[PDB]
DNA sequence: CGGCAATACTG
DNA sequence: CAGTAT
DNA sequence: GCCG
């Protein structure tokens, strides 16, 4: 009785396989690094299953049965439960190769594609990046210009100030606008690497426009340090910026705004709330086992036999015919 | 063996 | 398009 | 890498 997909089942902020879980995700990441979304993806699947166990893996045939565990992760788990470790994953992290793709990966704007090019022609530290500024994106200039800020974990009360700032620019324009804090604080963590808010007004259409003026009106505050803004296909609903917080006297934390019509504020509250994993597992569920897509918009068939409204994220847990779970429960 | 979430912007 | 962001 |  486990669940395939993991939005089937409750995926808690603490669970009972820590140990376990976390070599499974370092594989999932050495995939990537490789290039293989494919093993990347398998990997993390069998790490969200260990999460979701109500007791830890005494046995190796406490596996039996349980989905996305093939011969690999099978023997992964095998060696570290008689040796408590795991010499492949040992190598891994030990490795000058997965070092630095690591390091080069967590600079905002630096993917697996840069970081490998780069590896490869024999750079190995952030400072020998610096040294070739007329090759880096804006987006990376700026990973590598506020590198010290983006990598200091977001405390929960940056992330009320920061709430405090958008509210009040809000404020400026849109009376009875809210503001909802999602991303992993809603899940329930204490920290983050950015700041994720939705915002959305009661009545259909007044809130049309509203970005623009509160990015206007942070701009004049002079705390815009970078931005990127994006329109669902001025006039743009979604802003991805770094602002500098103040409180060193100022702090570079990132921040993505989002401006959502509350009509289809359900389905914006239930992608941008995560995990990251979650939205794959409930996108490919709604897919594959309900031939319907869905996105931070809506809920879609390809076929107009039906359509699709909702008023929170319970509904929208109906609609697919999946038990609620709560934010806290999503950490897959 | 093919699919693996679904979108938006920069260069 | 290639690559990176959520 | 695991699955249908
Ligand atoms: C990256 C990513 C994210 N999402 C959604 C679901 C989560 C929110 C916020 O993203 P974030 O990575 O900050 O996640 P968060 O959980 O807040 O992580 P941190 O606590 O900030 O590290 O956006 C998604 O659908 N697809 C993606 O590829
Ligand atoms: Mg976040
Ligand atoms: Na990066
Ligand atoms: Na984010």
């Amino acid at each position: 009785s486990m669940p395939a997909y993991a939005c089937q089942r409750p995926s808690p902020l603490t669970h009972h396989n820590t140990l376990l879980s976390e070599a499974l995700e370092t594989l999932a990441e050495a995939a990537g690094f490789e290039a293989n979304e494919g093993r990347l993806l398998s990997f993390s699947r069998a790490a969200s299953v260990l999460k979701s166990l109500p007791c830890p893996v005494a046995s190796l045939s406490q596996l039996h049965g349980l989905p996305y565990f093939g011969e690999h992760s099978t023997r992964v788990i095998q060696e570290l439960l008689e040796h408590g470790t795991c010499e492949e994953v040992k190598q891994v992290r030990c490795s000058e190769r997965y070092q630095t793709m690591k390091l080069f990966t967590q600079v905002f704007g630096v993917g697996v594609k840069t970081a490998n090019r780069w590896y490869q022609e024999g750079l190995r530290t952030l400072d020998e990046l610096r040294e070739q500024p007329q090759r880096l994106t804006q987006q990376q200039k700026a990973g590598l210009q506020y590198y010290q800020d983006l990598s200091t974990p977001v405390r929960r009360a940056d992330a009320e100030a920061l709430q405090q700032l958008i509210e009040a620019a809000v404020r400026q324009t849109l009376p009875g606008a809210t503001v909802t804090l999602t991303g992993g604080f809603r899940r329930g963590k204490l920290q983050g690497h950015d700041v994720d808010f939705l915002i959305t007004h009661p009545e259909e259409g007044q809130e049309v426009g509203l970005l623009p003026k509160v990015m206007s009106c942070l701009q004049s505050q002079g705390l815009v340090l970078y931005h990127q803004y994006h329109r669902s296909h001025d006039v743009f609903e979604r802003s991805f910026c770094i602002l500098g917080l103040p409180q060193p006297t100022w702090k570079a934390v990132r921040v993505d705004l989002v401006v959502t019509p509350s009509s289809q504020f359900p389905f914006a509250l239930l992608g941008w709330t995560g995990s990251q994993f979650f939205e794959r597992e409930l996108r490919r569920f709604s897919r594959q086992e309900k031939g319907l897509w869905l996105n931070s918009h809506g809920l879609f068939d390809p076929e107009q036999k039906r359509v699709f409204h909702a008023t929170s994220e319970e509904d929208v847990f109906r609609l697919l015919g999946l038990k609620y779970l709560p934010p806290e429960q999503r950490n897959a």
